[PDB]
């Protein structure tokens, strides 16, 4: 009965709408949980940039490919995440760094979820946090959290506003189905 | 709030998405009520149709524009409304007839107010019945039934069926946000 790409009721499924956009900006989502949970918004920013890369989170035994790309030298590398969390010797950003390309990493779950993943990966440990602008999403007339709706700020601190509008417009229109699919 | 043109909260106003579409076909909406509700799908039709014509019902006192339209040589009149309801001397048909443009005459409102609308209005009487073959939505992956579901039904009916396609989108739309505001 529902969609098992877009996780709607199959009256309700959205895939055609789907138009992927380019950025200079990249995502890698930690998933604490990969069935495919509807309220986890992190894959609406896969459909909008497919080459958004996506782990199952260890707490123990992380995978190497995710250890290579954070290691990557190539791109800027930071953990998306509150800033009130992030110890006083962390350091801690509040736009993209200038020069390489960002690789947002999220953290992608629930908040309890969220916050062991920040506190239980010392491979991330090393790598700054930035804190996002949520005031952007006016810009995008969403309201001033979900995990899709960070990405969208991030993506507009960035400067990738084609990839901006269309996750916020894919956003709306999952949400739009999600409510309406409640109804 | 809501959008005072699509009748929408202001949030899931969807007047932004509307594309017109052209027809052969001809819609006249003989309005219940001209506030507007936003349970009375006639509207939509024009919206995607913006040839439509509108007019205020009355039992005593019909336009005389009304009464010039239907009685316009130029186009093909017929009331759309159930067969079973007709007087058996009344001509019911199943089809747009063929050669001269469709008009179809709508009763936009409730099933009571249609009913009465259908059975208090002497100008209409002389006009032939068109019971209108509901299973073709199943070409539009759409399945009582909306006065704007009856159109696209229409629509396909008379071969339109870029405009019968475009109505079923915008119905759709509509319709997930009208429950998604309900939620
Ligand atoms: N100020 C913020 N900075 C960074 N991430 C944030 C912020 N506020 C919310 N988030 C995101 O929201 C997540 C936690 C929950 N709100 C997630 C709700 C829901 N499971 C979703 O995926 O949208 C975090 O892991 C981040 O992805
Ligand atoms: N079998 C049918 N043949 C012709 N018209 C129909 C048929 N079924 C429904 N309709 C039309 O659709 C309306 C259905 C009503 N429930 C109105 C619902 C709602 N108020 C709306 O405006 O969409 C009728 O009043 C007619 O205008
Ligand atoms: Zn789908
Ligand atoms: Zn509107």
């Amino acid at each position: 009965r529902r969609c098992q790409r877009c996780l709607l009721p199959e009256k309700l499924c959205l895939c055609s709408t789907i138009t992927p956009a380019q950025a200079k900006s990249r995502f890698c989502l930690l998933m604490f949980d990969t069935p495919m949970k509807p309220s986890n918004t992190g894959r609406l920013i896969a459909d909008i940039l497919p080459d958004t890369v996506a782990f199952q989170w260890s707490r123990t035994e992380p995978s190497q490919d995710l250890l290579d790309l954070v290691q990557n030298p190539y791109y800027q590398p930071m953990v998306v995440f509150p800033a009130s969390y992030a110890d006083e010797q962390r350091e801690v950003i509040f736009t993209p760094p200038a020069g390489k390309p960002p690789l947002f990493i999220m953290l992608d779950g629930t908040w309890p979820e969220a916050r062991k993943m920040f506190r239980k990966s010392p491979y991330l440990d090393n790598l700054p946090v930035i804190s996002v602008d949520l005031s952007r999403l006016s810009a995008y007339r969403l309201r001033e959290y979900c995990t899709a709706e960070v990405a969208i700020a991030l993506l507009d601190m960035a400067g990738d506003t084609g990839a901006a509008a269309g996750l916020g417009e894919h956003f709306t229109r999952f949400k739009t189905r999600y409510l309406a699919g409640k109804t």
